[PDB]
């Protein structure tokens, strides 16, 4: 029952894209924790989450920000975990100077970072699945039937009516 | 010394790039294998090795491709493993067509998307770390070193 | 009756887009399939359908993807015949993840891309049917006539009431 | 040995791109032609050009610009020929100008569009040749060749 | 009363933007004509507009157009006139292709490039009328009242309520 | 022998760029004047040479900025005479800055925009020359034959 | 009462988003006044204002443009004070030619960016009054309780029902 | 001579960009302490500097960062002071990256922002001095001077 992932956001804004990357989670049966930490009201609550995560329990954080979008990557300066990435789409420049603020880390800091909005969100829920999956059996063999699944509902044809 | 990370690129010209990522692994001693493989030259190459990564051992994959850069996306197409990219600069358009080519994945498919360039063949590499670290203690404790000698290792002032 | 060129695309969202290049084939009498091939989620349908595309009996491929558009390229990647790449608009980036994801094809394996959305399938089924054109005199004086009907029609003046 | 593809361009600082095109279809011993055609200091010259292609027996053009591209563009304005285009790269813009001059066509006057620079220029011959192989089994089988010789020759792994 | 600008547009889309072109030379009195020339449809007629446009009489040419924005650029390769281009604002690039297209067109056949939509049709009729007063000295005294108003009329503050 | 159009410029190091439109003049025989006026450094030399330009019998300002490139705009603001401006290619931005500072004016206040880079230093000179043909019958017949040796001097096929 | 600082942009269409660091100012009790400039249409005014700013008591500029935006950096280029540009969102470019045109001012003559749209103006109010603060007392201490309550005031979490 | 400006910089390759801010300040005699804070490998010692920095007495912070570049926004996270930001010229994006990950601020917390590169890390020293100038009448009037041998020095006439 206690969070292997953190989904962490800098606000409520960010949840209508977020809340894709809970609904995956959720489905897969992979116990997390959903939090709003901001990178620029409140450094030192990001700092303190980042640095006590591994100790916590989590073994992936996932990190929604959107504009000059630094709240992945300095979570990633302050944990030894693997940090996704989920761009927010920003009004004006539709979420590229999410992604650029987000991908672009210097070497020796990683963030894994997926697509702009809420295909992103869902794909770092289902990236942290399958990083989840190489020592835990049976969300494997629940990720394994997920993706065979995805595969065999694709239609043979559009409606072209 | 059976493999856990297979380095994969499309080609020669991308080694300058993808060597970081092999480098790093070297230097952290994670067992790997680097190889070229082309998505749109060696289709049914890629195929077969996305499809039997796992069985074969192999727990993470790092893709490196520029341009119409579709190795990560068509090897993730094929493989339950997480799949690293790694956008190859461009000539002409400095691996932004490589970039949102990776990058934009469908829900359903994900690639974790690194910097463009030899920043993100190492971080690749670090991010690859990382997730064996989880479940391999002597790893995590190499890993927490190499990112405390990069912590402790950043100057205090510049040389003029 | 047997198709000619076959139109595929990722999902039933293509659709609205590739309407166009179907319509267009069939007011110029050109015989074709129209599917759902998906080639993140169905890779391996992609593969054969590719590979046996010209044993089948077809001359062109128009594909069209958005976002990461990887369809029309790895559809070359499987078959000698000449593939035809339209852009899916995407949401937040406009089409323009869908247009360098397709036209910057490195050396060696060729997509012959048109613009961004409807245009583009539109343009994807003219230039197959001037394709076909070059062997079939029948679908020549078709296109040519087409063609020409076209350029009669532009009006001379704008309704600038 | 009349041409069956023409290989057009606006200058002669183009032929460094073109000439990729112009080397593969002398590789598939494709019979075409090379000219210098400019939409904007030869208009007249690109008019005759495009109008009279298919009655002088062309089948396939392949045209080159950068900048402001409209050679293409305008080739298949007067032409029901298929047109192929080449987005040459510029200095300033690396060729993004030349791209969406090109590529984003109104419907009703297709250009198909291949990749900035050399790589484009090349594979606007193979896209050529696999137009031309739906009608000419020889050079089909020679095609077929060349695809099979790319496919076989990517190296399994990098030199290190 | 014989028209010494052309307005030319490729479609009636067009005119929604180059109507502000037209509103603007009608205020100065400047006589003018307004065609819809398509450099893609008719390419004939574009070479026939333009290489006569200075024998009957026109002294500058003002083209919109949008997408591959080629008429413009065509115009000025038929005529020793100038030409003034106004970029449509396209649906998925915002008129980034059309200024593109438009704007940077190689050395020897120069385009006077205006703003992305209705401003820059205003500017281009605008800029015409610039040309046309340097050798006509009642325009030249409309222009000036023209300007010396408009740089009256701006207010001091702004409506804070 | 008084200038009819004036050739401004920020900073020696557009000049590189801004010559093109000097030679230019000079080939076609139009009297003008070249000199340094700096928008954000040199504001009120701008407001001058701006407001006097038609009083001292100027038809035509061409200025060249790159970055965030004002001088063109500021320039029409002061002037009823037209003003064509030229995008100089900046270091980082490659003059993308250069041409969206330049051409996006507000309606109401024009600038002629060419490209970026040395093409629209000699572009600007050509429409200015275009302009001024307009009621200068020598000036017309000089600028018809330069067009016509452009036009006939391209070649017919590239050098290999 | 006397202000110090200028908020000033070229249009009533500005006021919607420079309203914010009007707002933000009054917030704060830093006296100030609001006007409207146009660089290119009242470009005497612009410069008057500018180089009698410091006279007039002012500290601070925050200058709002959209376009081909020079208001901030002409205002720089006329006075030795501070300037803050606010680039306005503009229709078709999304205020990038907003941002390029303010930020990229070369070196010697600075105008300090902040971001696109309304979240730019609001910090270009906080900025100045973070420059204010420096040397006035009161306002420090109104500025700290301020950034205290703004961090105070984030939530722990996302209302995800 | 207690520093009242501090210059930060992630790395020492960002020096050749903000050795120029460095200059302006010593040039004006501005007492300000030159360091490499790294937002991503130090953030523990950002986190610390930024805290402490009024209290050690500086009025103004200039940051210096490329690519993602969080070091300006995330020392303003932690200071009441105002930080200015120097996007660091990238190697593949050439500091689009930079300067969109600087300038984007949310709402709350400000960092004003100067142009890529070595013109923004001047112009950052330049609006520090500007601020600096309103509460310090002798730095005022150096800076006086300053601008009106900038504007003063500005040639007449290119050098042909
Ligand atoms: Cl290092
Ligand atoms: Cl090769
Ligand atoms: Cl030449
Ligand atoms: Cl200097």
């Amino acid at each position: 029952s206690a969070p292997v992932v953190g989904i962490i956001m800098g606000s409520q804004s960010d949840w209508e894209t977020m809340r894709h990357a809970d609904a995956l989670l959720t489905e897969l049966e992979i116990p997390h924790e959903t939090l709003i930490v901001c990178a620029h009201r409140t450094p030192d609550r990001l700092a303190d989450y980042a640095r006590t995560a591994a100790e916590r329990g989590l073994n992936v954080i996932i990190a929604g920000a959107g504009g000059a979008a630094h709240l992945p990557g300095m979570c990633a300066a302050w944990t030894r975990l693997p940090v996704l990435g989920v761009p927010v789409e920003s009004r004006a420049l539709k979420g590229m100077d999410s992604l650029l603020s987000i991908v672009q880390m210097p070497g020796g800091v990683p963030v894994g970072t997926l697509a702009i909005g809420a295909s992103g969100a869902k794909n770092a829920a289902l990236l942290a699945a399958s990083i989840l999956a190489l020592y835990n059996p049976a969300l494997a063999a629940r990720l394994e039937t997920w993706r065979a699944l995805q595969t065999a509902s694709v239609p043979n044809s559009p409606i072209t009516e």
